């Protein structure tokens, strides 16, 4: 049932997925040698969400009668000078498979493949929920950055107790 | 991330759902002036769902990284001269809204936003069920406003209390 | 029943307070823009409590037998340069609308409409709240805006855990 | 403490209270001759709330120290010739005791017993509860007796049970 | 935002709410040496009662952004040659505390302060009901002073136990 | 039954405890003017605390068969420059209590009257407690009024989180 | 606030309470090498006892602003011949920790620090305890020894089987 277009670029995102996880497992790993222990602990549990995207779509695959495909997943060793640095690198690669989804989702529209268009309709939504995640998470880390920036966060948080 | 022109017309929404609320509300004192007080309370409640309807615009647009803009709303006096024409004119803006969210679906699709694609399809399925609640209590009011049908609905009462 | 004059005033206060509703909102949106997710959060809620009065001023309108008026509610864009900014104008907003209240109060007791005046008794006492909230909250971020004060609520909260 | 003309205006109403008990009693009585039910069930009902405002007045004139009077209360027989009429009597004796209280708590001002002020509040905000009431009552049966207005409320109450 | 002449008697105020918990509290020492027990224990709690109410002013005071002043209490030694004394003294003492929260009320509503209005209408209710307390315990004093009194009492009695 | 040498020091200890709750009600309210919610909260409190001290000793008096007195308790309007002026003020007070709790006691031995001097242990054991309250609470005021301090305190905390 | 005569009794009595921890431990592992089993749990279970009583002296005095001090703990070998012997140490090393608590708070009056001498009153009253505790055990030890000494036990056990 699956055309070949379309299965290769499902398994593509099956690998996509399986990578990311890969990814934060890496950076759980660096950001612990800078005691960013919270931090850390995020994108060890990120790392499992990244998997079950995985899992979900090579279930898919499988159930249309195709074989899901892993392939190859190569994780660089730790480049990163900052915490910064790092949250830029997982706000642009969250960027990256949504265009990858976007795609995907554009391919399947255009054969008319709407089954696979529907099942990933859930990827489109969790992807809307991943920028918001992680692009708010770098705008705090670069607010945090500054003296100002904290006395902001402070007034924030005295905001969250006191009201 | 989101584009002007999808920007401006979910704004554009934002406004519309706010001007909705604020029509039922006082399209429910108007009926209150006639007695017509279990349809002034369906006006009022609804008031309340179209509230909702705006603030999931409100932060879908936020959650995006843009600014979401409420803008003028202006609530003509009541001009009713019956509750038939009340209702016919809640229908026709119900129309005019599945219009506005029928648009705003189209241009997301010809943009390839399918994150506001896929986000509109809720406006859509409940503009499905608006549509159905409000063209269902005109047509009723149009009945009742018969002797015939006054007959009509006293045989359908019959048998919601005796089957 | 009610009178002209104050059924005006009743409407422009419903009005006002559906004004509210919509600053608030717009503060809210404005202040995620500067990631002060809590502080968005308050002028949220807020804003439903804005509601809240309206409705029940609505309410009091259409139980006397007159008709109530939403009117034309216009929210400027966002101006704001700072959050002390925003905090500000939130607080001389509240401000002007215990004035609103006063004046109708005020003309309640002149015209001798105890129904209205003691109907209005609610939000006297709300917008004493109101003021405190919103006063007590600009003054703590101008504290914190100075390293001297951001001292203070370091020791204050050392306080409230400590014993407290 | 309480003045001789408070005391002579409190004393009034505690009278007037009674009288309207023992009013609503009669009424009731009435219109369970035309085969009014609901209606005689209401006013006798509502007897027993302008008694329960006569006592809270009896009590508060006997706590300053005064010595509550109940004086003389002449119910006249029942002269409705419908029960339109009727609800006019009920409407038009609750007004004037809206205006009784009225005076009262003007009076109580005039004078700085600012006790007294603070006492009547509840029936100031009762007694627009008390008018709500039976201006409504009174307009419903007024609509009803209408072949147009019994067309509107079934079209209300289809609204009632459909929504 | 509260006027200086509101905050000045609000502030007289609570300082005359502390006097009369000190007061009671000096009365229900002097009842104890009487072996009034039980009279001693009401004037007890009702200090307490009166350090509620002075704590409703104190907090309202620092709400509105001013400050609350304690200012200085004194507490004069018993002077009372029977309870009958004290009960009227602990009456006329009432009575001008109602005769202070009636200047203060209308000299609210003549500055057109209606949030202070509003606020002091818990007072004016309160005070009706310690008005009622303290004239009617003052009341069965003098009565169960005579003899003519105790026999009343004591019919009064039967029927609590009989039929109420 | 008690002395007049005790009775007079036990009814200034009386009034002494009356001045300490003041006093703390008065800071109580200083504090609320400088945004300090919480040391506010703290005073407004322990001023409930000081009345409890009071009422022990004013009860103790009067079961002895003495009549205990209240006396004159004034309190100064706030002087405070700073909240650790105000600190400072409320050690050195509870210094003074101290003070005169010891002298009572070494009194009450010095006379062989075991009675009181068994009463007065549970001061002695609140006063440990209370001189270790608000010496703690002044010298955390003077480390957190430096930079160095603010550091030193921000480790802790990260200790009471992590550990 | 300690004045350094008291400071240094106090943590002198630190020191002296965590000696008796290690020296209860050290007895319970002897009495085990002698199958005193139920014994050397006494002694185990007693060595948690010391520990208490030391840290809440340590705690009293780090309350009071001193620094506390454990100090040297030297616990010697295990010489003991018999457990009466070891038993007569217990007893002996309990006795001179009630003279130095005793001494201790002959101190505290002595220089008027009311606090420590009421602080003390608990240990006063445990060391009560802790005599009766020992001096009982070793009177039994003793008697225990002896076949009379084991028939009169033998009795007061019938007696706490069948009445008691
Ligand atoms: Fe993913
Ligand atoms: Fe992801
Ligand atoms: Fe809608
Ligand atoms: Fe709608
Ligand atoms: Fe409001
Ligand atoms: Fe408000
Ligand atoms: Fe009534
Ligand atoms: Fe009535
Ligand atoms: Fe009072
Ligand atoms: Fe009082
Ligand atoms: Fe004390
Ligand atoms: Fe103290
Ligand atoms: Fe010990
Ligand atoms: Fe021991």
């Amino acid at each position: 049932m699956l055309s070949k277009t379309i299965l290769d670029k499902l398994n593509h995102q099956v690998n996509f997925e399986a990578a990311s996880a890969h990814l934060y497992l890496q950076m759980s790993a660096w950001l612990l040698t800078q005691s960013l222990d919270s931090t850390a602990a995020f994108f060890r549990a990120h790392a499992e969400e990244e998997k079950a995207h995985m899992m979900k779509l090579f279930d898919y695959i499988n159930e249309t009668g195709s074989l899901a495909l892993i392939g190859e997943v190569a994780t660089p060793a730790p480049e990163w000078k900052s915490h910064i640095e790092l949250l830029e690198a997982a706000y642009n690669h969250e960027l990256a498979i949504t265009q990858s989804i976007n795609d995907l989702v554009d391919t399947a529209l255009r054969e008319k493949d709407y089954s696979t268009f529907q099942f990933l309709q859930w990827y489109v939504a969790e992807q809307h929920e991943e920028e918001y995640l992680f692009s708010s998470m770098l705008h705090k880390a670069r607010i945090i950055n500054t003296m100002d920036g904290r006395a902001l966060f402070r007034f924030d948080e005295e905001v969250r107790k006191s009201v």
